[PDB]
């Protein structure tokens, strides 16, 4: 088994598509440009989902973004991104 | 791959139009004046989003400011931008 | 670009009508007198937003003092205060 | 401007008479006595406020005491005075 | 203006009948033994208030008790106990 | 007057029957073994109540055990004994 | 008395079973294998208790498995296990 | 009896499947890579279970993905393994 870190790990991602779940379940999809060790995050080519009420219809979109700081103690995941039916 | 940090690609946004998303989803727009290690941010020319409460009808508003001081620790988004039907 | 820390930047509203948001949306308006690095506040000339409840009726109206030393760690923003019709 | 630390100007209000307001808009009347820098602080000739409830009518009362020691991180303002119908 | 910390004053109260509220407004009433500076208390002779539920009747009652140690980071308030009609 | 801490007061009870109150009012009962700085308590005999639901009928038990370990920043109050209707 | 502290104390369950209880009243019975000074555990032989919805029925269940790691912030008691009808 | 710390016995399952639970019962499956003190977790070949609602019908699915970093803090519980009815 190797010895690496959980930020060992994490640097991987550079530069690939990352998947970010922030405190209660909002969602992110970026680039991960950066990250420090208090886990602040910097994506590009982002994705936030926007959550929407209008009566009861809690509908959902997306707000595209070139590029996005997320304040470290706000993450909860970071996961790289997500065929037959017998 | 380089090798800024996160608050290293946060001074790109030094005096561009950046858009700052709250805890609980409350946003706000302004120019990026200023920002330390806590993340405490100041925006000029900022546009914060005033939320209102008459019956049921939840509606929403501008208010315009010279100048915005942002405690850090409500910040959980820091966006590059993304106003008129014509 | 300057190189000012949000904490300078405000020292630039001493002695200006400025507008404080609190936790959950409480709202102050006065002269700011000083502060310190826990963003502790003082205003003088200071207009307290009281909210009010009697039935439903969550009202709303203005408590006007002399000087309100405000706890640092309740504020959230503090901003400077806030024409043709095509 | 002058120099004066939030917690100088404090110091003004010794032996005046200063009005409290806790976490959720509970407050206190008194005479400053004395405070310290987490903000606990003690007032004398004080009037605490009381809710009370039977059935829907939350209805309100004042508790009259000759010394509260108020817990500091409970404080969010102490303002100067802004009683009697004749 | 005397010197005293919020601490020495309340060493006024050692042995005198003090009046305690906890987090959410929770009581109890004793004779004061002991403090420190993280602000446990012991009581003697205390008596702790009781809130009590069957169906929707929220009554309330009193425990009585030699002696209480308080746990000091619940305290919120410590107060000394609380006449013609014109 | 004498000049004893909060905890040094709460050694009187090693060994003796205590009663003890967490977040939220949840009681434990037992002789009380052992305690440390942080409030972390051991009692023995214990006996825990249970709060139950079926439909609306939250009914309430006792679980009695040889020994209980209570995380510390979950007490509140540590009591001294305030079982048979005969 | 003995001089033990609260942890000494635990030691005394190296290897007998123990029935845990988390935040929010969550359970765990197992084996005591290891803890730290954060409080930690280890459990081995453990039985999960499983909260489950179903329109209002929430239901309850066991999850067994041969070695459960509990992060020690969420730990609230650790007890050990818990006969005539005059 | 063995001398293991916690996160000794946590390296035991270092490769190996591993079921994790989150704050309020949110869960993942996936083998083990790496972990810190803070109890940060990597796990690669993960199963994100995924909350999902619509109406009253609060269904729920799986999330598959290479590699998932999970925040320390919102760690309750690592468990070893307990997939198809043939």
């Amino acid at each position: 088994h190797h010895m690496e870190t959980p930020l060992d790990l994490l640097k991987l991602n550079l530069d690939e598509r990352v998947y970010i779940k922030l405190r209660g379940a909002r969602t992110l999809v970026g680039t991960l440009q950066a990250f420090d060790s208090h886990c602040n995050i910097v994506l590009s080519d982002a994705v936030e989902t926007i959550y929407q009420l209008n009566n009861e219809e809690l509908s959902e979109s997306e707000r595209r973004c070139e590029m996005v700081f997320i304040r470290g103690d706000t993450v909860t995941l970071i996961s790289t991104p997500s065929a037959v039916e017998i």
